[PDB]
């Protein structure tokens, strides 16, 4: 659930993840896809393109059991399609901190409208 996804965040960033990347670029938080601005959009893309593949479970209210340990996120003993929300989460918190150098604080609260549709499949 969003609980999980922004403490994974929060974990390996240090950064709140709301303020952040709650408005960010053209694909993080609120709204749809569109064409990435930078590398930390596009791993909000990819992200997005990840919970594709949930099919029976809400990735915004189903919660599941991780772990932060030894400052690596391990996926604990969750049913099929919880596992992998939380694979999918797991893999954007690594993304952003991977790209935290390219970080643009103009891109953090995006005008979203202006976003344009993108050719890339999922």
């Amino acid at each position: 659930s969003l609980f999980e996804l922004g403490k994974m965040i929060w974990q390996e960033t240090g950064k709140n993840p709301v303020k952040n990347y709650g408005l960010y670029g053209c694909n993080c938080g609120v709204g749809g896809r569109g064409e990435p601005l930078d590398a930390t959009d596009r791993c909000c893309f990819v992200h997005k393109c990840c919970y594709k593949k949930l099919t029976d479970c809400d990735s915004k209210k189903d919660r599941y059991s991780y772990k932060w340990k030894n400052k690596a996120i391990v996926c604990g003993k969750n049913q099929p399609c919880m596992q992998e929300m939380c694979e999918c989460d797991k893999a954007f918190a690594i993304c952003l901190r991977e790209n935290l150098d390219t970080y643009n604080k103009s891109f953090r609260y995006h005008l979203k409208p202006s976003c344009k549709k993108t050719s890339e499949q999922c």
